[PDB]
C-alpha cells in the first residue's frame, strides 16, 4: 500500500537516480511527500525550472545514467520545455515528471490548464498522461527503458490527484538494467565496406560523438588507410586528443584544415556523426555512413553506401578485413593545411593593452583549467572559442547546446555537472546575453554550495551573428549575491584572475571585458 | 537534366525497387502521376476507397519484406488512407505513404480542402514531415525510406502539388543503397547471466511473437534443451506454430486451455519478441524475462526481472551453447498433455451438422482444402478466432489481419495487395459479412485489378464478435455476380467441401457466401 | 442520480432534443448502447462504415439546424468518423462526436487498438477533450454541446469504455437549457460609415454566401436599394438564387461568365457571409467591404478595406434605413444581360441527343421532375458543377454536398442522413461513379434503414472532375442484387421516363445513366 507517487519515486531509486531538478508546487505534493519520508533521491531546487531541465541533462550527459526533472502543473512543467528539447537533442536519458491541474477539472479551461502530454511531443520519444492510477507500471516502464536505451526524453503527466492514489498492489519497483546490444552490420556488409575502402583514394573521416568509447578503434583505422579525421563539435572531446590524424573541424567555426579536408576527399566516411551544415560536405566524392540511428543517415548528405552499426563494435570487425594502404599524400596535405590553421588559431590568442581577444581569454582558460575539468559554454562566441582552443585530453569534458542551439545553457549545465561531480572543477563559459538570460539561478550556485568557476566573456553584446547590451558589472553582481567576484580589464590581469579563481574553495565568477572579434581566421 | 521534385521522388522509389503505389489520384498528384506515366515501370494501383489503398500496401510490404507505398490526394484524400496507416505502423510494415497537399500557396487560409497532413499522421508513423520547399526533398525522403525500412514502420511525405511541380535540386542523387538490418545481440555478460538464471529456474515457458520469425529452429533447439512448451502470440502463429513439437497453443480471450494453462502456472516465464497485450493474461509469481530489439517494447504488458535487447535469432545462438541440458521435462509434458485435450475440443466444433453450418467447420475446411503455400486474410471478428484456432500453418502458408490495430474490414483489402504481390499464389480472405460490407466498394478492384482473390464471407448476418449488432440479411453471391465475379451461396453444411474446391479451382476471384451459426467463445 | 457516466451522457443528449445516434457499435460503447436501450427515445443509426455516420449526421445537423451526434468505437471505429467530421466542421454544422476508448489503465502501453483520438481530431473540431475522470463529465459535456451549437461545427467527447460505467457524479444536471444565437450587429458608427461609402462607391456587386440564410428579403431589397447585382458562392445558392431578380450566377471554374465578369468588372465589391476560397477571381482593383460574423473569415480570401462583424440580417436591416437609393442601374442592367446570355450558353448545352447523354441534359431533368422541395445532394466531382448549373432553387428545396472539405462520396452517405431526418420528403442523391462505389458498403443501409433515397449515378465510368478510368460498371445491376430497383439508362430518350419511375416507386431507387464526358467552358452568346 503506497500512492502512485510513491511507487513511482521507488522505482526511479531502484534504478540508481540519486536527484530529482525542479521548483516545488502543491500539484507535487505526492512526489514530495515519498522523497522526504524516502530520504534517499536528494531534490534539487532551481530557481526556475528550465535550468532544472538543462541541468539534468548536463547529469545525464556526464554520469551516462538516468537523470530525472520534475514541473508542477501548468506553467511549472511548461518551464521545462527548452531544457528538454536540449536533453532530448543531446541524446541523454531524461525523465521528465510533468505534474498536471486535477483530473476531475481537466476540459473545463481550468486555472493552470495545459496539455503536456501534447506539448513535449516534439522534445521526447515518449510521453503519456497518467489517468488511471492502472497505468503507472506499464508508463513508467516503458518511458524509462525508451530514455535509457533510445538516449532521450521521456515524459509522464500525472494529475495531482491521481499521484496521491494507490499504486496497483502487484506491481513491481525493481528495476533491470538492461546495457546496450552489440550492433554491428552483416558480415557481408562489412567485406562489401572493405571492398569499397581498398579501391577509394583521398579519404577523409567526419567523426561525431558516435564515436565515443572507440578511439583506440578510430585512430587504429585512420592509420591503417592513411585518412585525416575532421570532428564535429560534438566528437570534439572524444576524437580531439592522442590523435595524429586529426585535423579539426569545418563549418562556419571549423578552420581552414577541416574545411579544406572535407571538401578535397574523393571518399567520406561519416562515423556518428549529424553534422547539420549541408554546403560544408563535398559535392562529388563517395559518401559512406555508418551510424546505429536509421533516421540520421542521409539526414545531410547524401549517401552511396549505409551501414547500420555501432562505431566501436564495427570498427572491431572491420579492421581485420581492411587492408593497410601506403599512399599517404591526402593525409600528409591535410597535416600541412593543419600546421597552417593552428599557427593562424594560435596567433588572435595573444595579450594586448588595446582589449582583450577572448581567443587569448579561451587558450588561458585551457592552460590554467584541470587536467580533468568539465567545460559548459554558451550558445554564442563561447561555443566558437571553446570549439578552437579548449584542449581535450580524454578526461576534460565539454557540454553545450550545440544540437537545439540555445542561449544560456551554460550555467544551467555546469550547475547539474558540479552536483554530479562534487569534486571535480567545473567551468561554465559564459556570455554576457546567456548568463543574464536565466541569471537567477546564479543564486542557485550559492544555495547548492556548489563551486562552478563561471568565466563571462562580457562583451555587452549579444555577439555571435549591432544588437547591444548596457555595460554590465558582473563582479559586482556576483559580490552582491555572496560569491566572489573578480572584474577583468587588463590582459595582464587575466592569467593571475583565472588562478585565483580556480584556487578559491568555492564559486566564482570572473567578469572579463572581451572585444568583439570575427569568425574568420586570416 | 532538369526534372520535377515528384519526378526526383519517383525515380528514387524506382532505384530502392518499389513496384507500384496504391491509391487514388486527384489534381494535387498530377506531378506524381506525370512522372508514374514518363517511368512506366512504377505501377500505379487505383482503388475505390484510399483506406484500402493503405491496407494492401500494408499486405504488401508484409509479404514481400520490402519498401511498398502509398498515395493519396489532397486533403479527404490522404485522410482517407489513416485508419490503413495505423494497421501498417501497428504492424511493423515498411510503408511510405505520399500524401499530397493542398498549394502551399493557400496554407493557413480556410483553403478547398485544407488539412494538416503533417499533424494528423504524427501517431500512426515514425516520421511525417511537410516538403514546403524543393531543398528540402532529398533528405526528407532519404529519411522517410530509411526510417520506413530499417525501424520497420510508417513514414509520410506531405508534398503541396505546387511543390511537386518545382524543380527538384540538381545535384540530389537518386540511387539508393539497399542497407540490410544489424546484427543485434546482447552483451556476452548479459547472456551468461541469462544462462546461469535459467539453470536455476524451474517450469519455464516461453511466449513468442513475430519476432521470432526467421528463428524457428533456434526457437525449437532452445525450448527442447531446457524443456520449455512454448506458446504464442496471434502474430507469432505463422512463424511458430508448425514443425514445433513444443507448441501448446495461444492464451488470451480467443487463446485455448493449455495456452491459457501454460501461461498461467509457469514458474519463470521467457518473453520472445512478443507485445502480447493482454495484462490479465499473464502470470502473477513467476520469473519474466523479456528478449526485445525495441526497448519499447520492454515491460509494456507485464513486469520484468530481466531484460535484454537483441535480435531473437542472433540472441539464441549466442545463448544456446551457453545453456545447458534441462532433464526435468514434468511441466513441458503437462503442457502437451493439456494441449492434447484442448486440440481435442476444437476439433469437436468443427462438424458438420443438418442444423446450421458452425463457422469452425468452415474455417477446418478452407484450411485442409486451400494451397500448401496459401495467403490467409482474416477480418477483425469472429473470422480471427476461426484463423486463429484452425488455420494450420506450415512454414509457406501466411496469415495477414488487422491483430494491433483491430480495425473491422481489413481481409479483403489485404487480400488484395496479397494478390498483386504474389499473383501466382492462392489468397483466401476469411471476411465478416460486417467487415465485407464497410469496404465493399473495393470488391470491384478485385474485377478490374483480375486478381484471383478467393473471398469466403462469414455470413452471420451479424456483428458477432461485438442494440446495433444486426446486419439485414444479405446475399453476397448474389451481388457478387452482379459485379462479375462467380457467386456461389453456401447453406447445408453438406455443401461446403465442394464449394470451397470449386472457388480454389475456378481461374478466377470467387466469393463464397456461408450463412454461419452464432457461436460461443469460450469451449467446454 | 445513480447512473453511469455513459446515462448522464444519454439523457442530457435527450433533454437537448436529439432524436438519434449514428454510428457502428464495439465493446468499448458497451455503456452507451446500454443507455440507449434502457432509455428507448434516441435511436441507434447502424451504418456499415462510420466516416458515412459522420456524414449522415452532418447532413441532419444541416436540415434541422439542430445537435446530431455520432458515435464510434475504440481505436478503428471513431478514426472512421474522421474525414466525415471534417466535412461536417467544414459545413458548419452543429454535431457531437463521442469517439469510444481504450480502456483507460492500458493507455500508453501500445495496447491493442492504442489511438490517441483527444489529439487526432483538434483540426476538425473546435472542442475535444478526453474523459479521464467521471468527474469531468459534467463540464466537457456541457462546453463541447455548448459550442457545437453555438459555435456550429464538431465537438468531440473522448471516453474510455471503463470510464463510460463509473457512476456519474450524483449532483450533476441533466437538464438542457437552449440559448439560441444573440442579436449580432455593428456599432451604429460603423454602419453609418458603410452607408457614407455605399453613398460614394459605383458598380457595386455583392458577393454572397450561406451566411445571408435567413437573410432573403433583406438582401434582395439591399441589392435593389442600391442597384447591385448579386452573385452567389456555392453554399449561398440554395439560400440566394431564387426570387431574385438580381441573382446573375456565380464565378469560380464552375461558375460562369456573367458571375464572373461581374465579379471582375465591379469597383465595389461587399461579401456578405461568404468565404469564397478563390482568391484570382476576386478583382484586383475594386473596393472591398466584408461583412461576416467570424473573425477567422475577414481578409481570409481577399484584401478588405471595410470590415464588418455582424449577423447578415441584422445588419442589413440596421443598414437599410441609413442607405440612400440609388438611381444609376447601368452596372446591374448590363450584369443581366450578361446573366442571359450565360443562362442561354447553358441551356444549349442540356439537350437530348441519340449521341451519348449529356450529364447537364440528365441533371435539368432531376430538376425539372424532383419535388419542389426536394432535398438534392451531389458528389464533389461532375455531380457538384451539374447541381450549381442546372438544379432550379426556390427557398424549400435544399442542396447538399461536401463543398469546403471536397470530399468525393459525400452524396450518397448525406442522403441516408436527410431522408432519415425528413422520412416524409424526397431525397434525390446526384452521385459519381467513384463516389458511390468509394463508400459503396452503405448503399446496404439505404435498404436496411427502409430510406425511400433515389440515387442518380452519373455513369461516365470515370474519375471525370480530376489514373482516372473506371471499369464498366452496370450499378444497376448491383442495385437489383441488393434487393433496391435498378434503373439502367443509356439513352437520352429514356431519361425523363426513368426518373418520373424512379420518383413515384414507394421505395429506394438507383437510375444509373451512363452520361459523356464535358467541359466546365460555355461558349459566348452573339455580341
Ligand atoms: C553557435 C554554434 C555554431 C556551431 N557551428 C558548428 C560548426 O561550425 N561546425 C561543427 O562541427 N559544429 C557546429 N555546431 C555544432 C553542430 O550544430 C552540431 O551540434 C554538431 O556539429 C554535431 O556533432 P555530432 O555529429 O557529434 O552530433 P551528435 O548530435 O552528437 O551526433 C551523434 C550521432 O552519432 C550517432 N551515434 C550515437 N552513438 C552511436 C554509436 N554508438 N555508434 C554509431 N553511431 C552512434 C547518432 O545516431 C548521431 O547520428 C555549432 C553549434 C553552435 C551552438
Ligand atoms: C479480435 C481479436 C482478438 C484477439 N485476441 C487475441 C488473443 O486472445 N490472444 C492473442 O495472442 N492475440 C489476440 N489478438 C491479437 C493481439 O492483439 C496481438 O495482435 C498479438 O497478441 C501480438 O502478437 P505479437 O506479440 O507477435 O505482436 P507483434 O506486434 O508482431 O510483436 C512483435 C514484437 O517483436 C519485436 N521484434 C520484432 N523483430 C524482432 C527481432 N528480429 N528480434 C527480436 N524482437 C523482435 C517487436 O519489437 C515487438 O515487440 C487478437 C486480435 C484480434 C483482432
Ligand atoms: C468540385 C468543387 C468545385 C467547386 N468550385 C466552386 C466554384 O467554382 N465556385 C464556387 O462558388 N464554389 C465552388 N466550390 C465550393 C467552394 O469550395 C466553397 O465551399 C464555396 O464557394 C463557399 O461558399 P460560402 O461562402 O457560402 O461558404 P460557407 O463555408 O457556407 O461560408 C459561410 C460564411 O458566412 C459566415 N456566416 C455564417 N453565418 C453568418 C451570419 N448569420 N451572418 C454573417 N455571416 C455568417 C461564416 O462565418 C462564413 O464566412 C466548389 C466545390 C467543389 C466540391
Ligand atoms: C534563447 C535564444 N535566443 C536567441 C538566440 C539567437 N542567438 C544566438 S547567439 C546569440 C547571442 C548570444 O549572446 P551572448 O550570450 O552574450 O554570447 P556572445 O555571442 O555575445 O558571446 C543570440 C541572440 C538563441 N540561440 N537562443
Ligand atoms: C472499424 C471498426 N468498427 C468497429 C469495431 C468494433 N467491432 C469489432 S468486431 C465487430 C463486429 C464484426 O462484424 P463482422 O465483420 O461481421 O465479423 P463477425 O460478425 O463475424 O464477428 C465490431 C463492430 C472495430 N474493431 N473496427
Ligand atoms: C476522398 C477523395 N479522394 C480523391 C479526391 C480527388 N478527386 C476529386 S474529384 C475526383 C473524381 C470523382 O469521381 P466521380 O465520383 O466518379 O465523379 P466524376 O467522375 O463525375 O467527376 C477525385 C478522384 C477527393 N476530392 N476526395
Ligand atoms: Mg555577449
Ligand atoms: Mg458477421
Ligand atoms: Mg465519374
Amino acid at each position: 500500500k503506497q500512492t502512485v507517487a510513491a511507487y513511482i519515486a521507488k522505482t526511479l531509486e531502484s534504478a540508481g537516480v540519486k536527484r530529482i531538478w525542479g521548483v516545488t508546487g502543491d500539484s507535487l505534493n505526492g512526489l514530495s511527500d515519498s522523497l522526504n519520508r524516502m530520504g534517499t533521491i536528494e531534490w534539487m531546487s532551481t530557481r526556475h525550472e528550465e535550468v532544472a531541465a538543462f541541468a539534468a541533462g548536463a547529469e545525464a550527459q556526464l554520469s551516462g545514467e538516468l537523470a530525472v526533472c520534475a514541473g508542477s502543473c501548468g506553467p511549472g512543467n511548461l518551464h521545462l520545455i527548452n531544457g528538454l528539447f536540449d536533453c532530448h537533442r543531446n541524446h541523454v536519458p531524461v525523465l521528465a515528471i510533468a505534474a498536471h491541474i486535477p483530473s476531475s477539472e481537466i476540459g473545463s479551461g481550468y486555472f493552470q490548464e495545459t496539455h503536456p502530454q501534447e506539448l513535449f511531443r516534439e522534445c521526447s520519444h515518449y510521453c503519456e498522461l497518467v489517468s488511471s492510477p492502472e497505468q503507472i507500471p506499464q508508463v513508467l516502464a516503458i518511458a524509462m527503458r525508451k530514455a535509457v536505451l533510445n538516449r532521450g526524453v521521456s515524459v509522464v503527466v500525472l494529475p495531482g490527484d491521481v499521484a496521491l492514489k494507490p499504486a496497483p498492489e502487484g506491481a513491481t519497483m525493481h528495476w533491470y538494467h538492461a546495457p546496450q546490444p552489440v550492433v554491428t552490420p552483416e558480415e557481408e556488409e562489412l567485406r562489401k565496406l572493405a571492398q569499397l575502402l581498398r579501391y577509394s583514394s583521398n579519404i577523409a573521416l567526419m567523426c561525431g560523438s558516435g564515436c565515443a568509447g572507440a578511439h583506440k578503434e578510430l585512430v587504429e583505422f585512420a592509420g591503417k588507410i592513411k585518412a585525416p579525421i575532421v570532428h564535429a563539435l560534438r566528437g570534439k572531446e572524444h576524437v580531439e586528443y592522442d590523435n595524429p590524424y586529426d585535423v579539426g573541424m569545418t563549418g562556419l567555426i571549423g578552420f581552414s584544415s577541416g574545411f579544406h579536408t572535407m571538401m578535397n576527399a574523393d571518399t567520406l566516411v561519416l562515423l556518428g556523426t549529424q553534422f547539420p551544415y549541408r554546403a560544408f560536405y563535398p559535392t562529388d566524392a563517395k559518401i559512406i555512413q555508418i551510424d546505429i540511428n536509421p533516421a540520421s543517415i542521409g539526414a545531410h548528405s547524401k549517401v552511396d553506401m549505409a551501414l547500420v552499426g555501432d562505431i566501436k563494435s564495427t570498427l572491431r570487425a572491420l579492421l581485420p578485413l581492411v587492408e593497410e594502404k601506403a599512399d599517404r599524400k591526402f593525409l600528409d596535405k591535410a597535416l600541412e593545411d593543419y600546421r597552417d590553421a593552428r599557427k593562424g588559431l594560435d596567433d588572435l590568442a595573444k595579450p594586448s593593452e588595446k582589449a582583450i581577444h577572448p581567443q587569448y581569454l579561451a587558450q588561458q582558460i585551457s592552460h590554467f583549467a584541470a587536467d580533468d575539468a568539465i567545460f559548459t559554454c554558451d550558445v554564442g562566441t563561447p561555443t566558437v572559442w571553446a570549439a578552437r582552443y579548449l584542449k581535450m585530453n580524454g578526461k576534460r569534458r565539454l557540454l553545450g547546446s550545440f544540437n537545439h542551439g540555445s542561449m544560456a545553457n551554460a550555467m544551467p549545465q555546469a550547475l547539474g555537472a558540479q552536483a554530479t561531480e562534487p569534486e571535480r572543477q567545473v567551468v561554465a563559459m559564459c556570455g554576457d546575453g546567456g548568463f543574464s538570460m536565466l541569471m537567477g539561478d546564479f543564486l542557485s550556485v550559492v544555495q547548492m554550495k556548489l563551486p562552478v568557476k563561471i568565466v563571462v566573456f562580457n562583451n555587452s553584446v549579444l555577439g555571435f551573428v549591432g544588437t547591444e547590451l548596457h555595460d554590465t558589472n558582473f563582479a559586482r553582481i556576483a559580490e552582491a549575491c555572496g560569491i566572489t567576484g573578480i572584474r577583468v580589464e587588463k590582459a595582464s590581469e587575466v592569467d593571475e584572475a583565472l588562478q585565483r579563481a580556480f584556487s578559491i574553495d568555492g564559486p566564482v565568477l570572473v567578469d572579463v571585458v572581451v572585444a568583439k572579434e570575427e569568425l574568420a581566421i586570416p
